[PDB]
């Protein structure tokens, strides 16, 4: 922008804070007939045109929308419309304004369902959209109060949403742009290896409940219990029973016969009567051992070195073409964060009306 | 097959669902005579012929075997054979007669110990008979009303050996199979790691449980409580007590005798006095953390960095030189899943017998 | 130094115990006109001026004065300047002495503010200097009696940065010191990942927290139990529900209808009735695993794998390189250590004064 | 030896257990003069022969005395000798004999200080020793009657030291030697690596057990709670309060304050009150977090990635090299397992006396 481009960033971030500390010598221009002559109000305008700052503003907005939303869903939830709610619904609504206006703005005439296509062939603009339909309908489902408690789930996987959708803060980065590239190509295989591991420990969750009890009434209370222990034990930590794995061990390792001095029981525990001593334990302990921890690990792992390897080096270069049309954007964006880009919005109707 | 090949892969999921939507203008075909002129009848057999579409009908059909049986095993376990219990046995017959029914179907006379060389050669072959195997013995334990708590254990294990068959999925993945190539080769060393790990880990846990207690009057015990905190600090958690560690702590650092102020106790709690302070805690406890969750890890990501760069370019050819047999497979496979599978083995014994 | 280059370093350390272990055969020296031709006072005298010795020294000074403080603000925390309060405040001082003294040094007439710069400029230097203003602000705060707590807790923050200032041993390290560059190229981004794994680990915290209860009436305790699950589930272990993540679990796969035999429940627990079954419990739990143990670990060993093949090579001869003002350093400094150092320091402010 | 080259593995280890098996046709010969005419004592005494099979007993020897021993010092530690405390004395005897016999067969007149030094040189045989110095010294700890239980702790680390041993197996390996020689390599830096990390997480635990409680009366009681807690969260798991971190949370998030509706309390429970609030909880956990599961991890992996690509290529034939050595030792080693290696070791005795 119009500032000097060797300031570093914090002082962006200082300066933002303060007002006068623009009317102090705390930051660098360029062009010193406005560096020396001091005319505050030039300057203070000057700056707010930086997209730079323009991009600071909307970032924290967008922070203060996610933590204020994140309050109100958290305890401030009420069957009747609450005023946060209200302001979080036209705060949300001033954004999704903002996106669809960009659609519009071709200068030059561009085939409406091509540019359509294109918008919804980028995977961020694809997530966006999956959380407007999903918001919209996780509105009306509040607002049944048939269905409050649905509302709330569906409010929380809408704020879900909404907060990953930060990691395009990094797309812009200096050093950290070129690594979203790869984990853009990553998410094909990473999503159908998540699928293989949890059809693989449910597998294994229900062999552990199938044996080490007899039939259960209701599996209303079996999940309460399995895949919450499940939950823990994705990383191998509690079988599924935290009162203890064996309800009764019985048998050990072929010892306590020794002339000289027994060791441990010895008995078949095991086939000639009911399958449910500590030997049946230690086989079925060691076997969740035995594939869990390591088969599906070094799997991943040689996924990932081997295709590293292969986008490693143009992923450079395609960064680099990418950086242009994200600052063309916040060149050509009204200066205006969300809760204040309303005033423009307007502006544009009217521009859009005569 | 006969239809297009560029109408991607949720389009075939799609339809296959809702029969009309073949019917409808959502999927394309090729040679437009088909395409353009309607007979919804010849379009959907054709359809039907796709080797996708088959390959579709049996993860389909299996996925359902496999979480049909599961919860037969799951809850409606019983002495007397439910009629679940005999669905699955005839379902299973139906899927083993369809393997090896591709074993006699050679057109050329081929040796018959060549080709079931052949198989018995393939890894996957061999895990699919080794189930097979175990499935016959667990049918008859649990037949034996002496031995039902046995017929749990050995089912639990057929299930198992089951569902970890689901990896042949990604075999014909575009971007996986040349994955499933790498770990085939690191099936051969992950498992003797495998087997040092285990002798590692329990020469730690019966040195705690040896030191930390005097002499138990049952292993039988012990293992219940040992090898079950064994699984929970596989990675390193919980060191076998969780009532605590030492049931008695003494003695501290240097210090106490501080001219100035104290600070903790300082006494041979440890070699003149029985050795179960806190100091033998510290020590013991450490030991664990010195080796467990560093010598391992270190030494197995190692063994990857190496293999994988040994096998990282020419896995690529392979899998698609792989890629044909299958291919010619399903071409040549009968339409019919499992279930419906038996109309075409009768056809097929209609012919053997003529 | 003096002494001969090739005695390894075990003998450093194990005669830097016993005095007159140096008065014997087992060690080593160069111009065996002083090796042969013993004169101990000489020889013990010569062993003290080599930089190697000097350096442990520092080095064993410097680990007392971590764990003598550590156990001064571990129970000997006082109101009243404690002896040892007073002991470390000494000790430090000397330790900051010498370090500004070493920024005076200058032979040559070097600009001041240069030489500030530099220092200013280095990350080490940058970390000390962070310490020693959180520690002269705790200093005042413990004095204070009405911040007495906050004392506490500024002090122990001083501890953290002065044990984790430890990492400079390895920078002379023969093969460790190049390891500490890489990891200092790589502290800006791991720094900028921190950030957004920890915004999205309490987005679903405060997801869990408020989906599986009503609104609680305090933060206050939410956090004391949600922010210590937190701790825990960092790496995926409790959701945030010790008691069980679902207080009331309903309805079950579509089952139960078996006109075999049923398996489990199967009703609507879901939509028509508040969100609250154990349907909901499979969908949450399930979502934090779809995620969060997978899509943070790929990204980050991606970023290594890249980040580490841009520096591999160079970063040899920049450690060679750095070698030699740490050496020079060493070399010039006077040969005591920070306790007995505070009359070099006087004789040092004996030419200051003349 | 005289045995086939190209019959496997399994085979030789299946024929080990039934001595007709090799009477029977299902085990390769060479020079089909003594394959197919068949003197069935003449071929299982020249099966014993073959190193292979030697290199088998030993190695089935070894894990019955490791195994038993375990037994042993698990439940029949007897202050008075034991009969099998008096068998695993002799039993270890007999296998440090036939080590010691190794130093000492040197057909050529070998210098005797040269050839201990080389035995003295050599890492596995260092660790091999070490185990002997700890036996040797832990038996007359037991002896003693005043300190039987030292006398525990320190077998205890005697079967560590051996069981860590059974490494050696795989220096033979088609595909696991290699990779010993790589984290031989490594063994120097992951030591070093392993202190900084153990006062890294010390230096967290004190500072934890100093601010959220005042002073212990014991560190006795601290260390059994808090270095057991320390074991758990090695891995980013209990901060070390079990009991919930905040014995008294207060004070929420600037909040509450909405004019809207409250969302959480808000007020300086923190340098105007004693800082104990759930403020100083959310600082202090998310500190730990901010450094442990996250520094050290990406820089091992970083000294990993560096140091494997330094070795990666040679490695290979330093281990065809070594094969010799080994080869050459069993070959001339005398045919006889250590239970029963006795008479063969009275045998050489008597060549010793005549």
């Amino acid at each position: 922008g119009q500032l000097s481009v060797d300031n570093g960033l914090w002082r962006v971030t200082l300066c933002m804070l303060a007002f006068p500390l623009l009317l102090t010598g705390l930051i660098s221009f360029r062009e010193k007939r406005l560096q020396d002559v001091g005319t505050p109000a030039a300057r203070a305008r000057a700056f707010f045109t930086a997209p730079v700052v323009v991009f600071h503003l909307n970032i924290l907005s967008y922070f203060a929308f996610l933590c204020l939303f994140a309050y109100v869903l958290m305890v401030d939830f009420q069957p009747v419309p609450s005023w946060c709610e209200c302001a979080i619904y036209l705060w949300l609504f001033s954004l999704v304004c903002e996106e669809m206006r960009q659609l519009f703005y071709d200068p030059d005439e561009c085939g409406l369902m091509k540019k359509a296509a294109l918008y919804f062939s980028d995977f961020w603009n694809k997530l966006d959209v999956g959380a407007i339909l999903l918001f919209v309908a996780g509105l009306t489902c509040r607002l049944i109060p048939a269905t409050l408690y649905p509302g709330r789930v569906i409010l929380s996987l809408d704020f879900i949403l909404f907060c990953l959708r930060l990691m395009h803060i990094f797309t812009i980065s200096k050093t950290l742009g070129p690594k979203i590239i790869i984990v853009k190509r990553m998410m094909k295989d990473v999503f159908f290896f998540l699928f293989l591991l949890a059809v693989w420990v449910v597998s294994f969750g229900v062999a552990k409940q199938a044996i080490l009890i007899h039939n259960e009434r209701r599996v209303d209370w079996l999940f309460r219990g399995a895949v919450y222990h499940s939950y823990l034990t994705i990383f191998g930590q509690i079988p599924g029973y935290i009162d203890g794995v064996n309800f009764n061990p019985e048998h050990c390792s072929p010892n306590g016969t020794d002339p000289y001095k027994p060791k441990c029981p010895e008995s078949d525990a095991t086939q000639q009567r009911p399958a449910f001593p500590e030997w049946l334990t230690v086989l079925l302990l060691c076997l969740y051992l035995l594939f869990t921890n390591i088969l599906l690990l070094n799997l991943l792992i040689a996924m990932f070195n081997y295709t590293f390897q292969q986008v490693q080096e143009h992923t450079d270069q395609i960064w680099k073409f990418q950086r242009h049309d994200l600052i063309e954007e916040y060149h050509g964006r009204p200066a205006a964060p969300p809760p204040f880009i309303l005033l423009s919005h307007l502006q544009l109707f009217i521009k859009r009306v005569v």
